[PDB]
């Protein structure tokens, strides 16, 4: 559990890699074993931090390296459509693993639970006042209704992946930079490809960077090598 300052001030101009597989991806393994080696190669690199899903794969992270961690659980709750960190269950069992952040779905997207997510977000904080979180949105003002509501890190993860936030290909510089702006401590996420995109994205401020598919999905990597000889 360290404090906010102290975590800043370890992510602070870094990169934090995401280091995940899900069902159906080469690098997914039914016995694990898989996402600590990649958390390894991101720690000996000089990573500042690592992103994680499941209790099974943060806790073989947590086995090789002392590197702060931003844990989510994926699990579908249908109809809605949030996925990530998605009700209460998944927060209780990631605040069991004793990691510096939970990051959860913040969208303005209808919830299974029925709560509007500013109420969640105001739960969440109640229940686990000692715990550190971060809202994955899409969307300037949703970012801005979960600064609002007590979030400690606004994340773009889920820019180009919610039918209303910006569609186009690459990472979303212009929500990073606004929210920078407005004055939120902002963790950018999602699309980062190159380092010249984080370098840049670096320039403006954010408390933190998350690379995911660039470094730990081979397949997403070979298949940008492949396209560029199309």
């Amino acid at each position: 559990k360290p404090t906010k300052e102290k975590l800043m001030e370890q992510l602070k101009g870094g990169i934090i890699v995401s280091c995940q597989a899900l069902p159906g991806e080469p690098l997914y393994s039914e016995t694990g074993g898989i996402m600590p080696l990649m958390a390894k190669a991101a720690q000996e690199a000089g990573a500042v931090g690592i992103r994680a899903n499941s209790v099974r794969d943060i806790k073989e992270i947590q086995a090789i390296t002392d590197l702060p961690i931003i844990g989510i659980i994926k699990k579908d709750y249908p109809p809605q459509e949030p996925f990530i960190t998605a009700t209460m269950t998944e927060v209780d069992q990631l605040a069991a693993l004793n990691i510096a952040v939970i990051a959860m779905d913040c969208t303005k997207r209808d919830r299974h639970d029925g709560l509007d997510i500013a109420s969640f977000i105001r739960q969440v904080k109640e229940k686990y006042p000692n715990q550190l979180l971060m809202a994955d949105i899409s969307t300037f003002d949703e970012g801005l209704v979960a600064h609002q509501a007590g979030i400690d890190f606004v994340g773009t993860t889920l820019s180009g992946y919610t039918p209303y936030s910006r569609q186009e290909a690459g990472p979303d510089v212009a929500l990073i930079e606004a929210l920078c702006k407005a004055g939120i401590a902002v963790i950018a996420e999602g699309k980062i490809h190159s380092p010249e995109e984080a370098k840049k994205i670096n320039d403006l401020g954010v408390a933190g960077i998350v690379v995911g598919g660039a470094i730990t999905r081979p397949k997403e990597i070979a298949e940008r090598f492949i396209e560029a000889l199309k």
